[PDB]
């Protein structure tokens, strides 16, 4: 009926909204800020500095705001953000930033991120993610919302996750995954798209044709990308869905002078 | 040398057998039950409803009785169930069921599940499995009497692993595998039978060489899983053995009216 | 601010150099030594007979020292050794070794263990080498100096991974990984040479251009191994880093009379 056990670790340096909870034998240490109505587990440590909002759910086990281990990080002060109504699963290691990106790890609101998730330095969450079990984002690792990573799904420094899109057990992700796509196997291939994550979202039925055809143009019609991003712009003006599309395809390939 | 240490949290709802050892800072909480000479070790979290058998040994940083994170799951009263004589290595998460299917995750007796492995919402383990570390049963898997699961196996929501079947390192499963089988990759393809399982439980020459015949039928001589059954129907009836694994291929494909 | 946490349990016989640092709810169990400098963080279990160097680093939720759970071992006073100047980070497993082998699972200088790592029973790695996030050691892998394995990835046991070698993430490694090999996938498939490596070492120009040479003799020729072997021999007399490849391949391939 107390809302931080007297057997858990508070720096004085910390900030809590008063209705806060803290489990027994959790460490909150310096820098660390968390926000109206979150609850921390027992055995939690968290290391600042570090920013959680409300209504997060942060189970035994976990450590959030740990320095990357990476040799490149020389302990410079730099932080994680997390936003609202996160519940981050038994055993997850979430790491701050680097200066050599932009010195933050970022996760947005609604977020699930399962049993030993690990996000990586600088990695930036968006909005109603799934991270099922030990997926783990290597670094610089962006994941926009409504994505759904399967289980153990693994991703290279740097990747980009599109919204929607949806990596299936055991992925090992090497290279961007457009919005809406699905990915498969060691190494990432694409199969298809997201039709369910559509369907939840209420997609108009032409939107979804329409996202089948943009795959149809992408995957199954031996265009180069740039042959593709050209027959997208159409569908891309008719349909904001296929602009999301076309755009997280637009950012993964600039090229060089041929 | 006093069995329940002080420095642990026990649930006045909870029910301890009379020499049950609980280790320091370990949880046990509302409506776990525990049987004789089980030993919790440190660090342990326990959640209920759960009963837990008897001569169990369960390591430090497993959450065991935990609620599924899956979307699903509404907070219902589901339970868990853990047999007699397991091992369950350090960092095991194990969860109670969900209303959808029968309310019940299920464990066995004499089962070893290794460090990091995680047992799935509405899971059945028979008797003498092992799980090698980071085996993930993702949901309604049935896990059937001396199965071994090499390390970080994964196994897609209702599949079910037939008796003496062996998956290896990193195999990810995504359909049944039948009784005997041996499995390897991503995605999981069958090799051989587990001999070295027959070997060891004893069986005669003449009922490995019929489940090496039946291996043939099933998966080497073009035979629809229809047409493999029907010429097993014999050999199924000569062997046991065979049997078994006749009733694993069954029971994985009940079809459609074509 | 006491370097031992009053709230660790220390056993009586165990021996710690002075400015040794444990911290809270950590556990160092009968017959652990641990040198000078070295830091155990919070939630820490120890267990030996274990010997630690000097100036480690062994991180919350990591236990060190345990009994391997795999049937051979059956409670025989085998041991574990770590050296100095490693990292050990979140929730690592280090089991000590088997009678069967030599009775030590080792460990040297400089390492790098990233969490969920599992170094199995009987391992030994040597000096400088990265263990990215949840890379898995079977057992009796020997690991030799500055290779580097990335996350995930799973060694088969009695596999010897070279010297600065390198494997992907997600690698599923079945066989010998040769000196400076790089290799991906499941099953792990040599594709080059870990050329960053032979600049971040200082080799001569000659060195990794011989070394590349030594890699088409083995891979991208035809040679059989004794073929490629005995190819190597003018090549591991004039650079003592060809040496090491040749006698990498050397120590994998004993034979059989044919
Ligand atoms: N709330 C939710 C939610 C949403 C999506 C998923 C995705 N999901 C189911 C799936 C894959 N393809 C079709 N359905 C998996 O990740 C299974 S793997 C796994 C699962 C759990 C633990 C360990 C492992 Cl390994 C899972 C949960
Ligand atoms: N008691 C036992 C017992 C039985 C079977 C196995 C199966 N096993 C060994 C094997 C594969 N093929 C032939 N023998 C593995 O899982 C190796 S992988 C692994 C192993 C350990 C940790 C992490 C990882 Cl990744 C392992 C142990
Ligand atoms: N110090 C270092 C160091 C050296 C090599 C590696 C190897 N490496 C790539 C890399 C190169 N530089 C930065 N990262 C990976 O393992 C990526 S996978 C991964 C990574 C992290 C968590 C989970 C996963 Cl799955 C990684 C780190
Ligand atoms: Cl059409
Ligand atoms: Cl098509
Ligand atoms: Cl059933
Ligand atoms: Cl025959
Ligand atoms: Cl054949
Ligand atoms: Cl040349």
């Amino acid at each position: 009926m107390s809302l931080i056990d007297p057997r858990a670790i508070i720096d004085p340096s910390a900030r809590l909204a008063a209705d806060v909870q803290v489990g027994p034998w959790s460490i909150v240490g310096a820098e660390v800020e968390i926000g109206e109505g979150t609850v921390i587990g027992p055995h939690v440590v968290l290391k600042g500095p570090t920013k959680i909002g409300k209504h997060n759910r942060i189970y035994q086990f976990s450590s959030v705001g740990e320095d990357t281990p990476d040799l490149k990080y020389k302990g410079e002060p730099t932080r994680l953000v997390i936003g609202d109504h996160n519940v981050i699963r038994e055993g997850v290691t979430i790491h701050r930033g680097t200066v050599q990106d932009r010195a933050e790890t970022t996760i947005g609101d609604h977020n699930l991120i399962m049993a030993y998730a690990h996000i990586g330095h600088d990695s930036v969450i968006g909005n109603h993610c799934i991270l099922v079990n030990n997926t783990a984002l290597a670094g610089h690792v962006h994941v926009d919302d409504w994505a759904i990573l399967s289980g153990y799904t693994l991703v290279h420094q740097y990747c980009r996750i599109g919204a929607h899109s949806f990596s299936g057990m055991g992925s090992a992700i090497g290279k961007d995954v457009p919005a809406y796509v699905t990915v498969f196997g060691n190494p990432a291939e694409a199969r298809s798209m997201n039709f369910e994550g559509m369907r939840r979202r209420g997609f108009s039925s032409e939107a979804i044709h329409a996202l089948r055809r943009a795959y149809k143009v992408v995957y199954r019609q031996g265009h180069t990308v740039e042959e593709a991003l050209a027959e997208l712009a159409e569908s891309a003006a008719q349909f904001p869905e296929v602009a999301v599309f076309r755009d997280s395809i637009q950012s993964a390939t600039r090229g060089i002078t041929r």
